[PDB]
């Protein structure tokens, strides 16, 4: 059920003072304490280890809803509308979307990126950390980004 996801995310941006859209170490802790639950700087940290999928350090929507539920994060479109786009970016083809094709294509894309950007991209993405993104990093990167943007 989606009204399960609703009220999950009304809990999140209720307990982000911020309204980012990511749940920091204190307001992870201060959820977790509203559900009575005593988290230990070492539980609350061992969780963030656990969720934070793009290593960014905050806990967005996503990683919150894969590390409870992990299919109800479901992928909007197909493997194969996403191996049309990932050969879209990849344009030497071979399996791997490198720094170069990235920033290639989103320039295409009228998206000046800077180096940094580039590199939060990558860093974001990338979790073999070979530097590129394969085909399963796309995937995983596409649909935790698309789930967030549906119920942000
Ligand atoms: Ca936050
Ligand atoms: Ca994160
Ligand atoms: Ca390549
Ligand atoms: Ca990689």
């Amino acid at each position: 059920g989606d009204e399960q996801l609703a009220e999950l995310r009304e809990i999140f941006r209720s307990f982000d003072q911020n309204k980012d859209g990511s749940l920091t170490e204190l307001e992870l802790g201060s959820l977790l304490r509203s559900l009575g639950l005593k988290p230990s700087q070492d539980q609350l940290d061992t969780l963030i280890q656990k969720a934070d999928r793009n290593n960014n350090g905050l806990v967005e929507f996503s990683e919150f809803v894969a590390l409870v539920e992990p299919d109800l994060v479901k992928c909007p479109y197909t493997d194969d509308q996403l191996k049309a786009i990932f050969r879209m970016f990849d344009r030497d083809g071979n399996g791997y979307i490198t720094a170069a094709e990235l920033a290639h294509s989103m320039a295409k894309l009228g998206h000046a990126l800077t180096a940094e950007e580039l590199t939060g991209m990558i860093k974001e993405a990338d979790r073999d950390g070979d530097g590129c993104i394969d085909f399963q990093e796309f995937v995983q990167a596409i649909t935790s980004a698309a789930f967030d943007n549906a119920w942000g």
